[PDB]
C-alpha cells in the first residue's frame, strides 16, 4: 500500500490522552489522519478532528489537511489542540 520515512508528529488528544502520530506530513490530509489514529487504536468508523482554541470549538473537512489547518494560526499554532471525536457508532467487525 502506502508508506513515507519521512513524517510529523500530530498532537490530538485520544482518550483523554495525547496520541502521537508518526508519517503525516502537508500532503497527508484529515481523512487520512482521523483514519489512521482510529485504526491504531483499534476500532474503527467514521471519526472527525476538531481544534480547540480560547474555547472555540470548529469541525474541519476531510479533504483539508491537518497540518495545514494549523499552520493558518503560525503564531499561535500550537496553543490550538486536536480531540478525535466520533460523528457516527460502529458497526459489525470481526463478522
Amino acid at each position: 500500500g502506502s508508506s513515507g520515512s519521512s513524517g510529523m508528529e500530530l498532537k490530538v488528544w485520544v482518550d483523554g490522552v495525547q496520541r502521537i502520530v508518526c508519517g503525516v506530513t502537508e500532503v497527508t490530509t484529515c481523512q487520512e489522519v482521523v483514519i489512521a489514529l482510529a485504526q491504531a487504536i483499534g476500532r474503527t468508523g467514521r471519526y472527525t478532528l476538531i481544534e480547540k482554541w480560547r474555547d472555540t470549538e470548529r469541525h474541519l473537512a476531510p479533504h483539508e489537511n491537518p497540518i495545514i489547518s494549523l499552520n493558518k494560526w503560525g503564531q499561535y499554532a500550537s496553543d490550538v489542540q486536536l480531540i478525535l471525536r466520533r460523528t457516527g457508532p460502529s458497526g459489525p467487525s470481526s463478522g
